[PDB]
This record gives structure tokens, C-alpha cells and sequence, in this order.
């Protein structure tokens, strides 16, 4: 028993981090077989980050230019490009350490572990989720760039975010391994906002399974709802619409604890309506709306890799 | 900026587990060097567990008894001792990936990283504090037992718990890495308690400096208070006495602030009499006690391993 907020192993990860220097601008890189992934703000003076040309910046770069250490191994460049607001060095070294690894490109709604980093070197690790505005609430300083996010599926690692800014209210925003951000935001230090996020009804679902098989249960009721009036009541609250898709993925904690999903609707409606009046739900005074249903069964049923 | 509850980098660790299999009983194991650390417990039939006499159990066994695997590799065992609730297995081969290490019993109020791991095999990663009653909030289930409990500190692994057992309310027990439990507990299946847990008010202090770095200020008064005073007044709520220790580990986050220790506990006294008034701290609800000062600088200053 017990539920904590819990990221995937890193070790693998932790053996694809490298430092890329490009004259005075040092950030981290991901290394997978001969290529080196980062992002392209490292070919930028702190100047050049205002209104950046990366274009016209990367035609006056060579191979050499660039600066790759792992550990304190430097590795040769050999060939560069930019993707987006990525950029891959070929360098002359396969990572031995490379993991089975997919990109992915998450949705909103989804979490990941991400790996902070500093200068190549891993510092922490903590699970964050995609929020319906394309922001994610993490921990990040200078140095950080590069730093990645990713899930584990037994031996394989999806890669999803790459670190490039933070936003105002401590707030951050990246890319894909492709270099296309999550979100309307670009790679340019001029203030950029989020705008409004929304609660992710199908995780608050999810948690509320999570307390309910670790023995909380004060907030069962007697009521079922439909679809239809759960989403009306909901809107009020900053909620987004539960689809029949959260429906379905929610089916195996439904199956497991043997109530309905619309029956959990209902009690979520009720602590809507009516709060928590002074009660706890796994040890929170608010509704937590950071873990998937993947997430919750993963846990509560202990998946391995 | 943004603060999060972040777990060591787990690769150190996740190369040093490995199955332990005795009979029908089967958990996990830490493999350093040429030995592998795992409860004694492996050697109990779930009968045996309920009243077991230990040393009577190992005499009838054999180092052939003990199958360890490393991941599909089997490692021959050539020895095995007991020593206190740990079972020592020495082992054929070194393990090549045995980082720099320490065992070390961590005191009340310390946090660590727990990787949680089944059949060897890493599952997930997060933060505890040790209860000031000697227990932990994990998460763990059946085949949890030998996860260990760790801090890193620039290449070394220093080792603190091994997973044991799960208490009332769903919270953890287990031993140092020479198997000594922490607190009142022993490896027995009958009831056991643990009795009352209080607030780590040193790590309550360094989460609200945590909150004045991220720009959340709202509790700041004008007032001091006298150490003496802040005891007295924080008695009643169940909050530790703050020691002169707890006030100079506090003293890097002061002179960071500019905010003196006693100018935050008369911000503390002032929270704990008047509660919240509807207000968020870091985004929380409730004063949170589970991260030290170090966690805190570490974190908001981005130290690597
Ligand atoms: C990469 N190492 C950093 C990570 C930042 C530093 C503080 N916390 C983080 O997450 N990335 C940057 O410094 C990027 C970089 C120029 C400016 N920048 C920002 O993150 C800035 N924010 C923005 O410009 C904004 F608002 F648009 F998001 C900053 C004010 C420094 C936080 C570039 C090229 C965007
Ligand atoms: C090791 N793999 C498990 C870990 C447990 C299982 C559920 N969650 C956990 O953390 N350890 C045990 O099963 C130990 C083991 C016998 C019984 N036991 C317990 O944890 C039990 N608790 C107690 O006996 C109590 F209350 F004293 F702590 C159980 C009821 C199964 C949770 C031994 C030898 C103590």
C-alpha cells in the first residue's frame, strides 16, 4: 500500500547525458548511437537570445565548434544540422550505454519523469505532467537546457520533452526530440505567457481510484450521473470534458475496485459542489490531477523494467 | 525556479539489484562487490514468518539453497552469515557496475530516495522522509522487500534502508544496511504499532525558505520571536523543538534570504495559529515537513552527481 508521486528509474537516461559547449553558452545533450541531441540555443551569446537568427548563426559554425564531453571523454563532432529548435551533432563515438529508445510526442494530459541536469551530469529526477496549456510545472535553474523527459516501457525508453525556457509563475516549456515545442511558444528570450490551464479530469478520476484501494473512502456516495450532466456541472469548476476515450482508459481501475466510472463522476461531482469540508484524500486538501490511470495501475499492481 | 519533490538519479542503485529466491520465497537483493544484502526473512515459508526463529531456519540451509540472479545471470553463492535482520550472500563474481558506497543510519527528520523494485528488476523512484516514530510514507507492495533507500553525494552512494515490512495506515519499516530496524519493530508477522509521529519543524522552516526563493511571500510578518517562545507556542501543534543544531543547518537558507531563522518562526507561529486563510504555499494546502534544508539548497542551487 501507499501512493507517492513516483518517477521511472533513470539510470538509463543518466548514460545518454553529455555537455555541449559552444564558445561561452554550456548546456546538456542526450546521446544516442553516433548523434548528439540538444537544443539550439546553445549556439546563441546570451545577446543573440533576445531576437536569434539560429539560421544564420549555425552558417558560421564548423564540426569543431562544438564542444562534447561525456564524463570527461570529449567526443568528436563530425557533422551537425538543425531540426527545428534541435540540434543533432554526429559525433565519431556510438553511446555504448544507448537504450532500446523511441521518440514520442506526448499529449496533454499525459506525465513523464524527467531527468534535471547540469553541465551533462544528472542532479534529480521527478514526474511532471503535460498540462492541457503545453506547460509543465518542474524544477529547473541555468544550466538546464537539455534536460530531458521520458517514460519506460520494460526495456524501452520514449523520449518525449526536452528542457529550453521557463515561463512566468515558475512555469516551463520545451520540445519533442524532433525540436517542435509543446505549445505556442519559440525559442527567443522575449516574454512569452502560457495562458489558462485547465484540470485534468480523467487523472482526478484516476487518484480517486488510487485513494480508494489504499482504504480512503469518505467520499463515495450513494449517486450515479450521466456523462452529460458530469461535464455540464464540471465546466463551472476549470475542468476539461471527460471523453468516452478517459472513459475507457479509466475501465481497468473501474474493473479492479468493482465501481463505475460515472459512479466515481458522481462523487467527484459532490466534492465540486461541496469541497472537502476539512477532510484529507491520500494525505492531499486538494484535488491532484498529476497521475494517469497508467499511472495509478502501475503502481497500485507494481510494473517493472 | 519551481520546486519539486526530486529523487536521486536511481542508475547507481538499479545496477546493484538483483533477485534472491529461497524455496518459494523470492525478493530483492543488493549486490556490492562480492556480496549480496537481502531481510533475512527470504529463508521463512509465510507460516515460518508468523513466529520465526531465524538462526534455527539458517542452519538448515545451504549455500546452493540461495538462487541470485542478475538480471538472467545466475551468481553462485559460496558463503552466507546473518547479521541482525539482514542476510549476507557472498557471491562468485564481483559486481563490475559497484559504485562508491557507505552504509549509514540516517537519523529522524533525513530524507532519502527508496527504489521501489520487484524480481530484481526497478520499478520506480521517490522521496521519503525517516518519521520521527522510525517509519516511512512509502509505496510498496508484495516482492518489495530488499528496495533500499539511498543518498548520493558527488560519486557516493550512501546506503540507509532496506525494505522489511508494511504497518498500520500503510506506512514502511526496515533496517539500516547492518539490519538493524529502525524504531520499535521486528521482523515478525503479528500486529505492531507504530505510535504517535510529529511534525520535523527544522524541515517545515526550510520548505518555507524554499517558498520565499520561488516568490511566495504572502506569510512574512514583521515580527521575531525568542527560540524559547517559538517552543512553547509550537508545542501544542505537535511540531518537534527546534534545536540550536536545526537553527545553524538553517543558516545557509537565512543568509541566502536575508530572512533570520527566529523572523521565520515567528512566520511559522503565526501559520500554526491562524492556519492558512484559504492561501497556497509552493502549491500546497498543508505545511510540508519532508524536505531538509540540504534538499532545499541542493535544489535551488542544482548540484550534480
Ligand atoms: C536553459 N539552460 C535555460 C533554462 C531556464 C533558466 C531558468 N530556468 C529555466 O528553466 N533556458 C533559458 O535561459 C531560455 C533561453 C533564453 C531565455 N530563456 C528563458 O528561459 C527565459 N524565459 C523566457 O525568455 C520566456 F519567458 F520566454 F520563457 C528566462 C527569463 C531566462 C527564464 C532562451 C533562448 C529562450
Ligand atoms: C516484503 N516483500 C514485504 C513488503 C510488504 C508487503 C505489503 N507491503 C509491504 O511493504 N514484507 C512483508 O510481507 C512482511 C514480512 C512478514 C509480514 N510482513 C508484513 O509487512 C506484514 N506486516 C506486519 O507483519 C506488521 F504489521 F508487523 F508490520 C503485512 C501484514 C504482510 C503487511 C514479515 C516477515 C514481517
Amino acid at each position: 500500500s501507499g501512493f507517492r508521486k513516483m518517477a521511472f528509474p533513470s539510470g538509463k537516461v543518466e548514460g545518454c547525458m553529455v555537455q555541449v559547449t559552444c564558445g561561452t553558452t554550456t548546456l546538456n545533450g542526450l546521446w544516442l548511437d553516433d548523434v548528439v541531441y540538444c537544443p539550439r540555443h546553445v549556439i546563441c551569446t546570451s545577446e543573440d537570445m533576445l531576437n536569434p537568427n539560429y539560421e544564420d548563426l549555425l552558417i558560421r559554425k564548423s564540426n569543431h565548434n562544438f564542444l562534447v564531453q561525456a564524463g570527461n571523454v570529449q567526443l568528436r563532432v563530425i557533422g551537425h544540422s538543425m531540426q527545428n529548435c534541435v540540434l543533432k551533432l554526429k559525433v565519431d563515438t556510438a553511446n555504448p550505454k544507448t537504450p532500446k529508445y523511441k521518440f514520442v510526442r506526448i499529449q496533454p494530459g499525459q506525465t513523464f519523469s524527467v531527468l534535471a541536469c547540469y553541465n551533462g551530469s544528472p542532479s534529480g529526477v521527478y514526474q511532471c505532467a503535460m498540462r492541457p496549456n503545453f506547460t509543465i510545472k518542474g524544477s529547473f535553474l541555468n544550466g538546464s537546457c537539455g534536460s530531458v523527459g521520458f517514460n519506460i516501457d520494460y526495456d524501452c525508453v520514449s523520449f518525449c520533452y526536452m528542457h529550453h525556457m521557463e515561463l512566468p509563475t515558475g512555469v516551463h516549456a520545451g520540445t519533442d526530440l524532433e525540436g517542435n515545442f509543446y505549445g505556442p511558444f519559440v525559442d527567443r528570450k522575449t516574454a512569452q505567457a502560457a495562458g489558462t490551464d485547465t484540470t485534468i479530469t480523467v487523472n482526478v478520476l484516476a487518484w480517486l481510484y488510487a485513494a480508494v484501494i489504499n482504504g480512503d473512502r469518505w467520499f463515495l456516495n450513494r449517486f450515479t450521473t450521466t456523462l452529460n450532466d458530469f461535464n455540464l456541472v464540471a465546466m463551472k469548476y476549470n475542468y476539461e470534458p471527460l471523453t468516452q476515450d478517459h472513459v475507457d482508459i479509466l475501465g481497468p481501475l473501474s474493473a479492479q475496485t468493482g465501481i463505475a466510472v460515472l459512479d466515481m463522476c458522481a462523487s467527484l461531482k459532490e466534492l465540486l459542489q461541496n469541497g472537502m469540508n476539512g477532510r484529507t484524500i491520500l494525505g492531499s486538501a486538494l484535488l491532484e490531477d498529476e497521475f494517469t490511470p497508467f499511472d495509478v495501475v502501475r503502481q497500485c499492481s507494481g510494473v517493472t523494467f
